[PDB]
């Protein structure tokens, strides 16, 4: 049948549509109004919008989809390069650092990082402990300072000391400027209009910082023959086992500046969204609370103590269905296929997944899809295939999903022992959109429960 368009611009078509703040939620609006799949039309380019489990469980059968580089992708991967994220599966590089990677970043390789993870969770924890009665916490600045400083010293044994400033990191001021760039780009009818020489030159400094930084800590590392039981470490020593060949220095990079993308406002953006519905379902704090109480018994907490925070991963799970922090993934038709039943498409053909829109499908999840319950997550196995998708589908799923569930876990696990919250600004949600989603402006105070660490 004919699929659902929205409004055109003349010879412009759809693009207009995107020049905007907030494309992710301009998107959403649109998925309510025309349903589970639109077709978006723009000068030289057609995609097709995904909102429904029953076409997004055809779009995740890896016999008839892949991985495509959206064109947010292919600007990322200026810097970014041939590492995991903006590699296409057919790709030398992206087989090997899979093969590579993958048991690095398993649950149980998680117990080989906590030890560096309480070690940031304690330094936030402090930094409230220490806060006087006037002040507030920002959220998502705090949460950010966490996650970035958790992959810094997880992934390469590097301390970012984020706690200890207000001014980023030079790495981080290059590595935000560059991302913004990236997402700019994209809303960017002509970019050679003599102003956007000075973008450019930005551009292509801030990735010169970017692989000068990186490029010296793998050095320094190969240099000292110091064994670091980190990420970095993995890589400088590691054979995929089905080529027997290592990672080159320069792919080594690639991934080192995924993770620090990835690891950034993408990460702590659950961590600021599981907070904000906290703290408006303070019934769901409470039984958050009694479990960090009831579990964390000791001033440090155990990895078996945070698996044990089952609550506190339903909470995660809940906030990651309303407000996924990478809210879309890219695919395309490995051969001509029919989807749904009705909607033909060639070889190459893109389909777009909207995974907030998916997470909203009342045919899954019932009527209530805005509420905050994290019961739902009860048993997780009780969800079919393909209805929720925060982190992606099949090999090209998110290779750090255990690490940021873990983190996530261990320091809400913690916040929820050590403080009650408040949301004394009466928060409204405003989300700002970048390559991520955050609560802009969140903010609460944190009242110490004077339980020493
Ligand atoms: C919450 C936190 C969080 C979310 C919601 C998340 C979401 C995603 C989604 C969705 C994809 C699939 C993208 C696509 O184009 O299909 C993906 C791919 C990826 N992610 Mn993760 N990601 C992290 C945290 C997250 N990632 C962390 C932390 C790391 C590493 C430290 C990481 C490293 C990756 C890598 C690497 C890939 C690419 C995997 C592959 O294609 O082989 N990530
Ligand atoms: C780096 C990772 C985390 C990201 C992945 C993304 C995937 C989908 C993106 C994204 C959410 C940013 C907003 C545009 C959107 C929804 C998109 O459809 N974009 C399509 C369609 C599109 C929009 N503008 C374009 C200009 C040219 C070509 C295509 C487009 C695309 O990028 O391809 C974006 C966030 C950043």
């Amino acid at each position: 049948k004919e699929m659902p368009q929205p409004k055109t611009f003349g010879e412009l078509k759809n693009l207009p549509l995107l020049n905007t703040d907030k494309p992710v939620q301009a998107l959403m609006k649109i998925a309510d109004e025309l349903g589970e799949i639109f077709k978006f039309e723009a000068p030289g380019r057609v995609t097709r919008y995904l909102s429904s489990q029953r076409l997004i469980k055809e779009a995740c059968d890896e016999s008839r989809f892949d991985k495509n580089l959206s064109q947010a992708l292919k600007f990322v991967r200026d810097f970014a390069g041939d590492g995991l994220f903006t590699s296409w599966t057919h790709e030398k590089n992206w087989k090997k650092a899979h093969n590579i990677l993958l048991p690095s970043f398993s649950q149980q390789a998680m117990k080989g990082y906590h030890a560096m993870m309480v070690d940031i969770a304690v330094q936030l924890v402090q930094k409230w402990e220490r806060l006087n009665a006037d002040e507030h916490i920002e959220v998502p600045e705090d949460m950010t300072r966490l996650t970035l400083d958790t992959i810094g010293l997880c992934g390469f044994n590097y301390r970012f000391n984020s706690f200890y400033r207000d001014q980023p990191h030079p790495f981080i001021t290059s590595m935000v400027r560059a991302l913004d760039e990236a997402m700019n780009k994209l809303q960017r009818a002509n970019p050679d209009d003599p102003a956007y020489d000075e973008n450019k030159r930005q551009f292509q400094e801030d990735i010169k910082v970017m692989n000068d930084l990186v490029d010296k800590i793998i050095a320094d590392r190969k240099a000292s023959g110091e064994q670091s039981d980190d990420l970095l470490t993995h890589m400088l020593n590691g054979k995929d086992p089905e080529t027997g060949e290592p990672l080159d220095d320069e792919n080594i990079r690639y991934q080192i500046i995924t993770f620090l993308i990835a690891g950034h406002e993408t990460t702590s953006g659950l961590l600021s969204f599981a907070l904000y519905f906290l703290v408006k379902n303070p019934h769901v704090l409470q039984k958050a609370a009694e479990e960090a109480a009831r579990v964390l018994v000791d001033p440090v907490p155990s990895y078996k103590q945070v698996k044990q925070l089952k609550y506190v991963g339903m909470v995660l799970n809940e906030a990651l269905r309303l407000w996924p922090t990478a809210p879309a993934f890219s695919l395309y038709a490995k051969e001509d296929t029919v989807l749904g039943g009705e909607y033909p498409l060639e070889k190459g053909d893109e389909l777009m997944v909207l995974i907030p829109q998916l997470h909203r499908d009342k045919t899954i999840w019932g009527d209530d899809v805005e509420e905050f319950r994290p019961e739902r997550f009860e048993n997780p196995s009780a969800i079919p295939q393909h209805a929720f998708k925060p982190f992606g589908n099949g090999q090209r799923a998110c290779i750090g999903q255990q690490f940021a569930l873990h983190e996530a876990t261990l320091v809400l696990g913690m916040m929820l022992k050590h403080f009650d919250f408040e949301d004394h600004t009466n928060y409204e949600l405003d989300i700002k959109e970048t390559l991520t989603l955050k609560p802009e402006g969140f903010v609460v105070k944190a009242k110490s429960k004077k339980i020493p660490l």
